[PDB]
Protein backbone atom coordinates (compact mmCIF):
# COMPACT_ATOMS: atom_id res chain seq x y z
CA UNK A 1 0.00 0.00 0.00
CA UNK A 2 1.60 3.22 -1.28
CA UNK A 3 0.33 6.79 -0.84
CA UNK A 4 1.01 9.42 -3.51
CA UNK A 5 0.59 13.20 -3.38
CA UNK A 6 1.73 15.36 -6.31
CA UNK A 7 1.97 19.14 -6.45
CA UNK A 8 0.21 21.42 -8.95
CA UNK A 9 0.87 21.62 -12.67
CA UNK A 10 1.11 19.06 -15.45
CA UNK A 11 4.88 18.96 -14.95
CA UNK A 12 4.33 17.42 -11.51
CA UNK A 13 1.25 15.27 -12.16
CA UNK A 14 2.46 13.49 -15.32
CA UNK A 15 5.56 11.90 -13.71
CA UNK A 16 3.62 11.05 -10.53
CA UNK A 17 0.90 9.11 -12.35
CA UNK A 18 3.55 7.41 -14.49
CA UNK A 19 5.12 6.26 -11.21
CA UNK A 20 1.74 4.97 -10.03
CA UNK A 21 1.41 2.95 -13.24
CA UNK A 22 4.83 1.44 -12.48
CA UNK A 23 3.83 0.64 -8.90
CA UNK A 24 0.54 -0.85 -10.09
CA UNK A 25 2.34 -3.05 -12.62
CA UNK A 26 4.43 -4.27 -9.68
CA UNK A 27 1.06 -5.12 -8.05
CA UNK A 28 0.51 -2.41 -5.42
CA UNK A 29 -2.52 -0.73 -3.87
CA UNK A 30 -1.99 2.96 -4.63
CA UNK A 31 -3.86 5.65 -2.67
CA UNK A 32 -3.63 8.90 -4.65
CA UNK A 33 -4.12 12.14 -2.70
CA UNK A 34 -5.83 14.79 -4.83
CA UNK A 35 -5.77 18.40 -3.56
CA UNK A 36 -9.08 19.70 -4.88
CA UNK A 37 -10.07 21.97 -6.48
CA UNK A 38 -7.31 21.16 -8.96
CA UNK A 39 -5.67 24.04 -10.81
CA UNK A 40 -5.73 23.42 -14.56
CA UNK A 41 -8.27 21.56 -16.66
CA UNK A 42 -5.52 19.42 -18.23
CA UNK A 43 -4.84 18.11 -14.71
CA UNK A 44 -8.38 17.05 -13.81
CA UNK A 45 -8.79 15.68 -17.35
CA UNK A 46 -5.65 13.59 -16.89
CA UNK A 47 -7.00 12.46 -13.51
CA UNK A 48 -10.38 11.02 -14.50
CA UNK A 49 -8.74 9.51 -17.58
CA UNK A 50 -6.19 7.91 -15.23
CA UNK A 51 -8.86 6.95 -12.68
CA UNK A 52 -10.89 5.26 -15.43
CA UNK A 53 -7.94 3.18 -16.63
CA UNK A 54 -7.14 2.15 -13.02
CA UNK A 55 -10.35 1.81 -10.96
CA UNK A 56 -8.39 -0.14 -8.31
CA UNK A 57 -6.64 2.97 -6.98
CA UNK A 58 -8.15 4.85 -4.04
CA UNK A 59 -8.45 8.59 -4.67
CA UNK A 60 -8.36 10.74 -1.52
CA UNK A 61 -9.77 14.26 -1.78
CA UNK A 62 -7.63 16.91 -0.06
CA UNK A 63 -10.11 19.74 0.45
CA UNK A 64 -8.45 23.12 1.01
CA UNK A 65 -10.09 26.24 2.45
CA UNK A 66 -10.28 29.33 0.18
CA UNK A 67 -3.26 29.62 -9.14
CA UNK A 68 -0.36 27.17 -9.30
CA UNK A 69 1.62 29.18 -6.76
CA UNK A 70 -1.66 29.86 -4.90
CA UNK A 71 -2.56 26.21 -4.31
CA UNK A 72 1.08 25.96 -3.20
CA UNK A 73 0.24 28.18 -0.22
CA UNK A 74 -3.06 26.56 0.78
CA UNK A 75 -1.65 23.02 0.91
CA UNK A 76 1.37 23.82 3.09
CA UNK A 77 -0.87 25.81 5.46
CA UNK A 78 -3.48 23.02 5.63
CA UNK A 79 -1.23 19.94 5.57
CA UNK A 80 -2.45 18.99 9.06
CA UNK A 81 -5.81 17.98 7.54
CA UNK A 82 -4.17 14.95 5.89
CA UNK A 83 -2.98 13.06 8.98
CA UNK A 84 -6.57 12.29 10.14
CA UNK A 85 -7.39 11.25 6.58
CA UNK A 86 -4.31 9.04 6.16
CA UNK A 87 -4.40 7.49 9.64
CA UNK A 88 -7.94 6.10 9.28
CA UNK A 89 -6.97 4.59 5.93
CA UNK A 90 -7.58 0.90 5.22
CA UNK A 91 -5.51 -1.11 4.38
CA UNK A 92 -2.75 0.30 6.62
CA UNK A 93 -0.21 2.39 4.75
CA UNK A 94 3.23 1.00 3.97
CA UNK A 95 4.87 4.02 2.30
CA UNK A 96 4.32 7.66 1.35
CA UNK A 97 5.82 9.51 -1.63
CA UNK A 98 5.17 13.22 -2.22
CA UNK A 99 6.63 16.06 -4.27
CA UNK A 100 9.87 17.75 -3.28
CA UNK A 101 8.16 21.15 -3.21
CA UNK A 102 6.03 19.80 -0.33
CA UNK A 103 8.87 18.27 1.72
CA UNK A 104 8.56 20.84 4.51
CA UNK A 105 4.77 20.83 5.18
CA UNK A 106 4.48 17.04 4.89
CA UNK A 107 7.55 15.90 6.85
CA UNK A 108 5.77 16.24 10.24
CA UNK A 109 2.72 14.48 8.79
CA UNK A 110 4.92 11.75 7.29
CA UNK A 111 6.90 11.17 10.49
CA UNK A 112 3.66 10.96 12.48
CA UNK A 113 2.37 8.18 10.21
CA UNK A 114 5.39 6.00 11.01
CA UNK A 115 5.78 4.84 7.40
CA UNK A 116 8.92 5.10 5.22
CA UNK A 117 8.40 8.47 3.53
CA UNK A 118 10.09 9.54 0.30
CA UNK A 119 10.06 12.38 -2.20
CA UNK A 120 9.75 12.23 -5.98
CA UNK A 121 12.03 14.88 -7.44
CA UNK A 122 10.42 15.65 -10.80
CA UNK A 123 13.61 17.24 -12.18
CA UNK A 124 17.03 15.82 -13.03
CA UNK A 125 19.40 14.18 -10.58
CA UNK A 126 22.00 16.81 -11.46
CA UNK A 127 19.60 19.56 -10.38
CA UNK A 128 18.97 17.56 -7.20
CA UNK A 129 22.73 17.74 -6.63
CA UNK A 130 22.57 21.52 -6.98
CA UNK A 131 19.55 21.53 -4.65
CA UNK A 132 21.40 19.46 -2.04
CA UNK A 133 24.68 21.39 -2.40
CA UNK A 134 22.93 24.77 -2.15
CA UNK A 135 23.01 25.00 1.70
CA UNK A 136 26.76 24.29 1.52
CA UNK A 137 27.08 27.09 -1.05
CA UNK A 138 25.35 29.75 1.05
CA UNK A 139 27.35 28.97 4.20
CA UNK A 140 30.68 29.60 2.44
CA UNK A 141 29.27 33.02 1.69
CA UNK A 142 31.63 34.19 -1.00
CA UNK A 143 28.25 34.14 -2.69
CA UNK A 144 26.87 35.49 -4.86
CA UNK A 145 29.78 37.94 -4.87
CA UNK A 146 32.83 35.98 -5.99
CA UNK A 147 30.99 32.82 -7.08
CA UNK A 148 31.96 32.03 -10.68
CA UNK A 149 31.21 28.29 -10.85
CA UNK A 150 29.51 25.56 -8.81
CA UNK A 151 31.65 22.40 -8.74
CA UNK A 152 29.73 19.50 -7.19
CA UNK A 153 32.12 16.54 -6.74
CA UNK A 154 31.53 13.90 -9.40
CA UNK A 155 28.24 14.98 -10.98
CA UNK A 156 27.48 14.51 -14.69
CA UNK A 157 28.06 18.19 -15.52
CA UNK A 158 31.66 19.37 -15.77
CA UNK A 159 31.10 22.71 -14.01
CA UNK A 160 27.91 24.70 -13.41
CA UNK A 161 28.67 28.36 -14.22
CA UNK A 162 27.02 31.34 -12.60
CA UNK A 163 25.03 31.81 -15.82
CA UNK A 164 23.25 28.48 -15.26
CA UNK A 165 22.28 29.17 -11.63
CA UNK A 166 18.55 29.96 -11.26
CA UNK A 167 18.49 33.77 -10.96
CA UNK A 168 16.20 33.97 -7.89
CA UNK A 169 18.74 31.81 -6.01
CA UNK A 170 21.34 34.59 -6.39
CA UNK A 171 19.01 37.20 -4.82
CA UNK A 172 18.82 37.14 -0.99
CA UNK A 173 15.19 38.37 -0.82
CA UNK A 174 13.50 35.73 -3.00
CA UNK A 175 11.10 32.87 -2.37
CA UNK A 176 13.22 30.12 -3.91
CA UNK A 177 16.23 31.28 -1.90
CA UNK A 178 14.31 30.76 1.34
CA UNK A 179 12.68 27.60 -0.04
CA UNK A 180 16.04 26.05 -0.95
CA UNK A 181 17.62 26.83 2.43
CA UNK A 182 14.53 25.44 4.23
CA UNK A 183 13.67 22.37 2.14
CA UNK A 184 17.15 21.04 1.35
CA UNK A 185 18.42 20.44 4.94
CA UNK A 186 15.37 18.18 5.44
CA UNK A 187 16.52 15.63 2.85
CA UNK A 188 18.58 13.84 5.52
CA UNK A 189 15.40 13.10 7.51
CA UNK A 190 14.07 10.97 4.63
CA UNK A 191 14.18 7.30 3.71
CA UNK A 192 15.03 7.93 0.06
CA UNK A 193 14.51 10.04 -3.04
CA UNK A 194 12.95 8.87 -6.30
CA UNK A 195 14.17 10.64 -9.45
CA UNK A 196 12.83 10.20 -12.98
CA UNK A 197 16.22 9.40 -14.48
CA UNK A 198 18.33 6.43 -15.54
CA UNK A 199 22.00 5.52 -15.83
CA UNK A 200 22.19 6.27 -19.56
CA UNK A 201 22.04 10.06 -19.14
CA UNK A 202 23.09 10.75 -15.52
CA UNK A 203 25.48 7.96 -14.56
CA UNK A 204 27.92 10.21 -12.68
CA UNK A 205 25.17 12.17 -10.90
CA UNK A 206 23.43 9.01 -9.68
CA UNK A 207 26.69 7.51 -8.40
CA UNK A 208 27.82 10.76 -6.75
CA UNK A 209 24.60 11.08 -4.74
CA UNK A 210 24.67 7.50 -3.46
CA UNK A 211 28.45 7.70 -2.95
CA UNK A 212 28.08 10.49 -0.40
CA UNK A 213 30.30 12.95 -2.28
CA UNK A 214 27.60 15.56 -2.99
CA UNK A 215 26.62 16.48 0.58
CA UNK A 216 27.07 14.56 3.82
CA UNK A 217 24.07 12.61 5.08
CA UNK A 218 21.94 12.00 2.05
CA UNK A 219 19.43 9.15 1.88
CA UNK A 220 19.69 6.66 -1.01
CA UNK A 221 18.41 8.06 -4.31
CA UNK A 222 16.65 5.71 -6.73
CA UNK A 223 16.76 6.17 -10.49
CA UNK A 224 13.29 4.85 -11.32
CA UNK A 225 13.46 6.47 -14.74
CA UNK A 226 12.58 6.60 -17.45
CA UNK A 227 8.90 7.27 -16.77
CA UNK A 228 7.67 5.99 -20.12
CA UNK A 229 4.45 7.62 -21.43
CA UNK A 230 1.28 5.68 -20.69
CA UNK A 231 -1.94 5.21 -22.64
CA UNK A 232 -4.23 6.97 -20.16
CA UNK A 233 -2.49 10.24 -21.08
CA UNK A 234 -3.89 10.05 -24.64
CA UNK A 235 -7.20 11.87 -25.09
CA UNK A 236 -6.43 13.48 -35.01
CA UNK A 237 -5.45 16.05 -37.63
CA UNK A 238 -1.89 16.38 -36.30
CA UNK A 239 -1.00 12.70 -36.71
CA UNK A 240 -2.33 12.72 -40.28
CA UNK A 241 0.01 15.58 -41.22
CA UNK A 242 3.09 13.95 -39.67
CA UNK A 243 2.40 10.64 -41.43
CA UNK A 244 2.85 12.24 -44.87
CA UNK A 245 6.29 13.61 -44.03
CA UNK A 246 9.80 12.19 -44.56
CA UNK A 247 11.03 10.48 -41.42
CA UNK A 248 13.31 12.44 -39.11
CA UNK A 249 12.45 15.69 -40.91
CA UNK A 250 9.94 17.39 -38.56
CA UNK A 251 11.14 19.83 -35.90
CA UNK A 252 9.01 19.61 -32.76
CA UNK A 253 8.86 22.90 -30.82
CA UNK A 254 7.41 23.17 -27.31
CA UNK A 255 8.34 25.13 -24.18
CA UNK A 256 6.32 23.21 -21.60
CA UNK A 257 2.92 23.83 -20.02
CA UNK A 258 3.13 27.60 -19.39
CA UNK A 259 5.22 29.22 -22.17
CA UNK A 260 5.35 32.73 -20.65
CA UNK A 261 7.30 34.35 -23.50
CA UNK A 262 6.68 37.82 -24.92
CA UNK A 263 5.21 39.02 -28.19
CA UNK A 264 8.65 40.34 -29.18
CA UNK A 265 10.39 36.96 -29.01
CA UNK A 266 7.50 34.99 -30.54
CA UNK A 267 7.81 36.82 -33.86
CA UNK A 268 11.47 35.81 -34.11
CA UNK A 269 10.70 32.16 -33.29
CA UNK A 270 8.24 31.73 -36.15
CA UNK A 271 10.55 33.79 -38.34
CA UNK A 272 13.44 31.53 -37.36
CA UNK A 273 11.39 28.42 -38.10
CA UNK A 274 10.89 29.46 -41.73
CA UNK A 275 14.49 30.66 -42.13
CA UNK A 276 15.82 27.22 -41.18
CA UNK A 277 14.14 25.48 -44.12
CA UNK A 278 12.87 22.49 -42.11
CA UNK A 279 9.27 21.44 -41.60
CA UNK A 280 8.15 22.17 -38.05
CA UNK A 281 5.36 21.51 -35.55
CA UNK A 282 5.04 24.49 -33.20
CA UNK A 283 3.01 24.21 -29.98
CA UNK A 284 2.19 27.49 -28.23
CA UNK A 285 0.25 28.36 -25.08
CA UNK A 286 -1.42 31.78 -24.92
CA UNK A 287 -2.10 31.92 -21.17
CA UNK A 288 -3.28 36.97 -31.20
CA UNK A 289 -2.05 38.93 -34.21
CA UNK A 290 1.66 38.18 -33.84
CA UNK A 291 2.56 36.12 -36.91
CA UNK A 292 3.75 38.03 -39.96
CA UNK A 293 1.85 37.79 -43.23
CA UNK A 294 5.16 37.14 -45.00
CA UNK A 295 5.68 34.18 -42.64
CA UNK A 296 2.09 32.90 -42.55
CA UNK A 297 2.16 32.67 -46.34
CA UNK A 298 5.48 30.82 -46.40
CA UNK A 299 4.20 28.40 -43.75
CA UNK A 300 1.31 27.54 -46.07
CA UNK A 301 3.05 28.06 -49.43
CA UNK A 302 6.05 25.85 -48.62
CA UNK A 303 3.88 23.09 -47.03
CA UNK A 304 6.11 22.81 -43.99
CA UNK A 305 4.61 24.39 -40.89
CA UNK A 306 2.09 23.45 -38.21
CA UNK A 307 1.08 25.79 -35.37
CA UNK A 308 -1.38 24.67 -32.68
CA UNK A 309 -2.91 26.23 -29.55
CA UNK A 310 -4.02 23.06 -27.78
CA UNK A 311 -2.83 20.42 -25.34
CA UNK A 312 -1.22 18.07 -27.87
CA UNK A 313 0.01 14.54 -27.13
CA UNK A 314 3.75 15.18 -26.95
CA UNK A 315 4.47 11.45 -26.63
CA UNK A 316 2.85 10.65 -29.98
CA UNK A 317 4.64 13.54 -31.69
CA UNK A 318 8.01 12.56 -30.22
CA UNK A 319 7.15 8.95 -31.08
CA UNK A 320 6.32 9.76 -34.69
CA UNK A 321 9.12 8.80 -37.08
CA UNK A 322 8.71 12.10 -38.94
CA UNK A 323 9.93 14.06 -35.90
CA UNK A 324 13.73 14.04 -35.77
CA UNK A 325 14.37 17.11 -33.64
CA UNK A 326 13.06 18.74 -30.48
CA UNK A 327 13.25 22.44 -29.65
CA UNK A 328 12.66 22.22 -25.90
CA UNK A 329 12.84 24.41 -22.83
CA UNK A 330 14.47 21.26 -21.36
CA UNK A 331 11.87 20.57 -18.72
CA UNK A 332 12.95 17.24 -17.30
CA UNK A 333 9.63 15.62 -18.24
CA UNK A 334 10.20 16.65 -21.87
CA UNK A 335 13.85 15.58 -21.65
CA UNK A 336 13.15 12.05 -20.38
CA UNK A 337 10.40 11.66 -22.98
CA UNK A 338 12.76 12.85 -25.71
CA UNK A 339 15.36 10.35 -24.51
CA UNK A 340 12.79 7.53 -24.58
CA UNK A 341 12.01 8.25 -28.24
CA UNK A 342 15.62 9.00 -29.25
CA UNK A 343 14.84 12.51 -30.56
CA UNK A 344 17.80 14.90 -30.37
CA UNK A 345 17.08 18.07 -28.39
CA UNK A 346 17.75 21.69 -29.31
CA UNK A 347 18.06 23.39 -25.94
CA UNK A 348 16.34 26.72 -25.28
CA UNK A 349 16.21 27.03 -21.48
CA UNK A 350 13.90 29.67 -20.03
CA UNK A 351 13.65 29.65 -16.22
CA UNK A 352 14.84 27.79 -13.15
CA UNK A 353 16.58 24.43 -13.55
CA UNK A 354 16.38 24.43 -17.37
CA UNK A 355 19.95 25.61 -17.99
CA UNK A 356 21.32 22.80 -15.81
CA UNK A 357 19.00 20.25 -17.42
CA UNK A 358 20.15 21.46 -20.84
CA UNK A 359 23.81 20.82 -19.98
CA UNK A 360 22.96 17.27 -18.83
CA UNK A 361 21.84 16.35 -22.34
CA UNK A 362 24.67 18.39 -23.84
CA UNK A 363 27.32 16.36 -22.02
CA UNK A 364 25.52 13.18 -23.11
CA UNK A 365 26.26 14.03 -26.74
CA UNK A 366 22.61 14.08 -27.85
CA UNK A 367 21.71 17.74 -27.29
CA UNK A 368 22.99 21.21 -28.13
CA UNK A 369 22.13 24.51 -26.44
CA UNK A 370 23.46 28.06 -26.66
CA UNK A 371 24.72 29.66 -23.45
CA UNK A 372 24.47 33.08 -25.12
CA UNK A 373 20.68 32.96 -25.43
CA UNK A 374 20.41 33.46 -21.64
CA UNK A 375 17.21 33.38 -19.58
CA UNK A 376 13.85 34.48 -20.94
CA UNK A 377 13.37 38.23 -21.15
CA UNK A 378 17.08 39.03 -20.79
CA UNK A 379 17.45 39.80 -24.50
CA UNK A 380 15.87 39.12 -27.89
CA UNK A 381 17.07 36.16 -29.95
CA UNK A 382 16.89 36.97 -33.65
CA UNK A 383 15.30 34.56 -36.10
CA UNK A 384 18.62 34.07 -37.88
CA UNK A 385 20.15 32.62 -34.70
CA UNK A 386 17.12 30.34 -34.36
CA UNK A 387 17.30 29.32 -38.02
CA UNK A 388 21.02 28.62 -37.67
CA UNK A 389 20.67 26.59 -34.46
CA UNK A 390 17.98 24.44 -36.09
CA UNK A 391 20.17 24.03 -39.18
CA UNK A 392 23.15 23.15 -36.98
CA UNK A 393 21.27 20.53 -34.95
CA UNK A 394 19.30 18.97 -37.81
CA UNK A 395 22.37 18.63 -40.05
CA UNK A 396 24.26 17.10 -37.09
CA UNK A 397 23.95 13.34 -37.55
CA UNK A 398 26.28 12.73 -34.58
CA UNK A 399 23.44 13.65 -32.22
CA UNK A 400 21.07 10.97 -33.53
CA UNK A 401 23.84 8.40 -33.04
CA UNK A 402 24.12 9.33 -29.37
CA UNK A 403 20.34 9.82 -29.21
CA UNK A 404 19.96 6.25 -30.48
CA UNK A 405 22.30 4.93 -27.79
CA UNK A 406 20.38 6.96 -25.21
CA UNK A 407 17.21 5.33 -26.55
CA UNK A 408 18.80 1.89 -26.19
CA UNK A 409 19.87 2.60 -22.60
CA UNK A 410 16.38 3.95 -21.91
CA UNK A 411 14.69 0.80 -23.22
CA UNK A 412 17.25 -1.22 -21.25
CA UNK A 413 16.53 0.72 -18.03
CA UNK A 414 12.94 -0.53 -17.69
CA UNK A 415 13.16 -4.29 -18.23
CA UNK A 416 15.32 -7.25 -17.20
CA UNK A 417 18.40 -5.18 -16.46
CA UNK A 418 16.42 -2.05 -15.70
CA UNK A 419 17.70 0.23 -12.97
CA UNK A 420 14.01 1.03 -12.59
CA UNK A 421 13.17 -2.64 -12.01
CA UNK A 422 16.12 -2.94 -9.61
CA UNK A 423 15.17 0.20 -7.70
CA UNK A 424 11.44 -0.56 -7.53
CA UNK A 425 11.88 -4.14 -6.33
CA UNK A 426 14.50 -2.96 -3.84
CA UNK A 427 11.81 -0.65 -2.45
CA UNK A 428 9.23 -3.45 -2.31
CA UNK A 429 11.31 -5.57 0.08
CA UNK A 430 11.96 -2.55 2.32
CA UNK A 431 8.19 -1.90 2.39
CA UNK A 432 7.54 -5.38 3.85
O1 LIG B 1 1.55 20.70 -25.42
C1 LIG B 1 2.03 20.00 -24.53
C2 LIG B 1 2.96 20.44 -23.52
C3 LIG B 1 3.39 19.57 -22.60
N1 LIG B 1 2.99 18.26 -22.57
C4 LIG B 1 3.48 17.32 -21.55
O2 LIG B 1 3.37 17.93 -20.28
C5 LIG B 1 4.60 17.73 -19.53
C6 LIG B 1 5.38 19.02 -19.49
O3 LIG B 1 6.51 18.86 -18.59
P1 LIG B 1 7.86 19.67 -18.88
O4 LIG B 1 8.87 19.32 -17.84
O5 LIG B 1 8.25 19.48 -20.31
O6 LIG B 1 7.40 21.19 -18.68
P2 LIG B 1 6.97 22.05 -17.40
O7 LIG B 1 7.01 23.51 -17.73
O8 LIG B 1 5.68 21.52 -16.85
O9 LIG B 1 8.19 21.69 -16.43
C7 LIG B 1 8.44 22.27 -15.17
O10 LIG B 1 8.12 21.36 -14.14
C8 LIG B 1 8.80 20.09 -14.23
C9 LIG B 1 8.33 19.25 -13.07
O11 LIG B 1 8.74 19.84 -11.83
C10 LIG B 1 10.32 20.29 -14.23
O12 LIG B 1 10.73 20.74 -12.94
C11 LIG B 1 10.72 21.30 -15.29
O13 LIG B 1 12.12 21.57 -15.21
C12 LIG B 1 9.93 22.59 -15.12
O14 LIG B 1 10.26 23.54 -16.13
C13 LIG B 1 5.29 16.57 -20.27
O15 LIG B 1 4.69 15.33 -19.92
C14 LIG B 1 4.95 16.93 -21.72
O16 LIG B 1 5.08 15.88 -22.65
C15 LIG B 1 2.10 17.76 -23.51
O17 LIG B 1 1.72 16.60 -23.51
N2 LIG B 1 1.67 18.67 -24.44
Amino acid sequence: HVALLPSAGMGHLTPFLRLASLLLHQHCHVTLITPQPTVSKAEEDLLSRFLSAFPQVNQLHFHLPPPFFLQFASIRSSSHLLTPLLSSLTPPLSSFIYDMTLISPLLPIAESLGVPHYILFTSSATMFSFFSYFPTLAKSESFPGKLDFVEIPGVSVSSIPRSSIPPPLLVPNSLFGKLFMEDSPKLKKLHGVLVNTFEGIEKLSLEALNGGKVVKGLPPVYGVGPFVPCEFEKVETISEWLDEQPSGSVVYVSFGSRTAMGREQLREVGDGLVKSGWRFLWVVKDKDGVLGFELVERMVKEKKGLVVKEWVDQSEILGHKAVGGFVSHCGWNSVVEAAWFGVKILGWPLHGDQKINAEVVAKGGWGVWKEGWDWEGERLVKGEEIGEAIREVMNDESLVMKATQVKKDARKAISVGGGCEVALQKLMEVWK
